[PDB]
């Protein structure tokens, strides 16, 4: 009943792609790279780290590919998997991973010994993998709304929320975030300011994506989400709890995309995978300091 949290990846390069399959001497197994989350990592951060450590490759994460669980003496191991596009590197054999083979999917399917790995690979080929990514982030914890009407424009992140913001840097960088947007509320800007410092980039202010604006004019909000998503790069858009569910649900509904997980917590992230402008995945990631 105790859960050991882990993450891994289908690491690919180039139907036309090759995927990485590893061998480990300790188990004599052929599998997909994965590993346990360290203290304070989220799944995407651990996936990217483990890919680097076990294969030698840096990568950009894309679509999430489901969850595998299996029993271990400690209880239950849970592994969430991502598609990860290689951005270079070289494997060197060691005592932990002595071989790495790059294989087309069909031969990878035969090489992989665990039925659960084969299911992850089936998910991987179900949809495009050369995707662009929009990251929709609910701002971090910011104390409690006041007694006043509507919204407190300037209410800042609290101590927990500032730490969420710092913890979102690595998570959002795991997906190759390049450009930054925040609704016209101080708490939304503050959530992505650590990432803004990291990238040395400006945050574009988005008055059409605040709670008040969405309630006044939801079509303008939807149109602006698509405008942003259409630009080159992988945008991060930080907004509010009354806005996100509605935008996500509308997009999923119209593109017939089924999210495997649901939520709307402060500090959470929706990873929206796009192929030639079409939505092909919608993956809800918990806040960095929650399970
Ligand atoms: N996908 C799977 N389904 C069922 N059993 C598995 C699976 N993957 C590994 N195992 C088995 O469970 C045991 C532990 O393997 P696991 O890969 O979880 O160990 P590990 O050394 O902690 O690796 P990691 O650090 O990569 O999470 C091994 O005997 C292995 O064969
Ligand atoms: N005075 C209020 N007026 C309207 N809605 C409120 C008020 N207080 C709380 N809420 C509702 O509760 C939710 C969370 O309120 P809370 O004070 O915890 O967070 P918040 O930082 O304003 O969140 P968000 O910016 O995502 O709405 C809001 O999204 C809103 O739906
Ligand atoms: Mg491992």
């Amino acid at each position: 009943k105790h859960t050991v949290r882990a993450a891994g990846a289908v690491l690919w390069r180039d139907a036309t792609v090759e995927v990485a399959v590893i061998h480990r001497p300790r188990y004599d197994d052929w599998s997909l790279p994965k590993g346990k989350l360290d203290q304070g990592e989220t799944e995407p951060v651990a996936a990217a780290r483990e890919i680097h450590e076990e294969t030698g490759h840096t990568a950009v994460l894309g679509r999430r590919l489901g969850r595998v669980t299996y029993p271990i003496p400690q209880g239950t191991k849970r592994v969430w998997y991502w598609a990860a596009k290689s951005t270079g590197g070289d494997f060197s054999p060691n005592d932990e991973v002595d071989k790495l083979v790059w294989l087309p999917v069909d031969a990878a399917m035969d090489q992989l010994q665990y039925p659960d790995d084969r299911k992850v690979l089936r998910r991987f080929v179900k949809r495009p993998v050369d995707t662009k990514t929009v990251l929709v982030v609910r701002h971090g914890t910011a104390g409690r709304r006041s007694r006043y009407k509507g919204d407190d424009r300037k209410r800042p992140l609290d101590k927990r929320g500032r730490a969420q913001a710092e913890a979102l840097v690595a998570q959002l960088m795991a997906f190759g975030a390049t450009t930054l947007y925040a609704a016209d509320r101080v708490r939304c800007h503050q959530t992505i300011e650590p990432l803004a410092q990291e990238l040395d980039q400006l945050i574009h202010n988005e008055p059409l994506l605040t709670e008040e604006a969405y309630a006044a004019d939801h079509k303008a909000a939807r149109k602006r989400l698509l405008e942003i998503a259409g630009r080159p790069g992988n945008p991060v858009i930080c907004t509010q709890g009354k806005v996100i569910p509605g935008l996500i649900e509308w997009w999923c509904e119209r593109a017939k995309v089924r999210p495997e997980t649901t939520g709307n917590r402060k500090g959470s992230t929706w990873v929206l995978s796009l192929s030639d402008g079409e939505l092909v995945g919608a993956d809800y990631l918990s806040p960095p300091d929650e399970k």
